[PDB]
């Protein structure tokens, strides 16, 4: 998987993922599915951002956690928005709401439910992507325009194909579920 992740992702994403894993004391070379999942999720958060104008989103994922909470606090103090109980992925300055982004090798809808239950933050908007071209979002409100989303779905389908082609896909799919 390291050969693969290093070929398919921007080195800064790879570097952020490595930094996140050692920091949680996991080794990218043992936990290779986790490494790939981290990369994939970060990539999506960046592509999601690149869907709005430059004023639109605050990317909270991929940042030191402690600092990231301070940013969520400053947003919540400045705007009046309720404080989420779980750290989100983005803030949307147009809609004035936090967003949780999910990326799943399972079905979009069961993964939504599990995410909704897990994050215990009723006001966070949830947007789930699969590697099969599917998506689900809170109230079928998908936030971005259609082209921005197709770029994400396409990228995820592409990743899945490049994994499958290296015989990496089955292991990556089944590892989520084992988790
Ligand atoms: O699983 C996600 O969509 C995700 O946003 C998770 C996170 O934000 C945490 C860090 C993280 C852990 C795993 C992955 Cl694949 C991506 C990010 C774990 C749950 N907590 C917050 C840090
Ligand atoms: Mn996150
Ligand atoms: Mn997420």
């Amino acid at each position: 998987m390291e050969d693969f992740v290093r070929q398919c992702f921007n080195p800064m994403i790879v570097e952020l993922a490595e930094k996140a894993m050692k920091e949680y004391g996991e080794d990218p070379k043992i936990e290779t599915n986790k490494f790939a999942a981290i990369c994939t999720h970060l990539e999506v958060c960046f592509m999601y951002s690149d869907g709005g104008s430059k004023h639109r989103f605050e990317i909270i994922e991929g940042r030191d956690r402690i600092m990231a909470w301070t940013v969520v606090n400053s947003i919540c103090n400045t705007t009046g928005v309720e404080k989420p109980k779980s750290l989100p992925d983005l803030y949307d300055y147009k809609e004035n709401r936090f967003i949780e982004i999910g990326v799943t090798r399972r079905e979009v809808h069961i993964y939504y439910l599990e995410k909704a239950n897990k994050i215990k933050s009723e006001k966070t908007h949830i947007h789930i992507f699969s590697f099969t071209g599917e998506e689900m979002a809170t109230k079928a409100d998908y936030t971005l325009d259609e082209e921005s989303r197709a770029r994400i779905k396409t990228r995820l389908f592409t990743i899945r194909q490049e994994m499958a082609s290296r015989s990496l896909w089955d292991s990556f799919r089944q590892s989520e579920r084992a988790a």
